[PDB]
Order: C-alpha cells, then sequence, then structure tokens
C-alpha cells in the first residue's frame, strides 16, 4: 500500500495546479496502484480536501 499512496501522491505533486485527474488519468492511476477508480477518486478528493483544510 505504500507504493499505491507514493503514486498518487507523486501524481499530485506533478499537478498542483490543476490536481484534478481526468477519467483516463484515474484509470491509469488505477492499473499502477492496484486500486479501483473509486479509491483513486476518493483518496484525490481527501487530499485536495486536506491541501486546504485550517492550520
Ligand atoms: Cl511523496
Amino acid at each position: 500500500p505504500k507504493v499505491a499512496t507514493n503514486i498518487m501522491r507523486a501524481w499530485l505533486f506533478q499537478h498542483l495546479t490543476h490536481p484534478y485527474p481526468s477519467e483516463e488519468q484515474k484509470k491509469q492511476l488505477a492499473q499502477d496502484t492496484g486500486l479501483t477508480i473509486l479509491q483513486v477518486n476518493n483518496w484525490f478528493i481527501n487530499a485536495r480536501r486536506r491541501i486546504v483544510q485550517p492550520m
């Protein structure tokens, strides 16, 4: 699971100005992580919320 998380973190940091994977990108991320598309989407929702959450 560390590799799965690191796959998504790496994508996220490379796309900080638009941290919203397209449908095709979600599909590739699912393949790379071994997570479902649903899990990939939920991870990104939670990541974007974490970035903006108050100190
Ligand atoms: Cl990282």
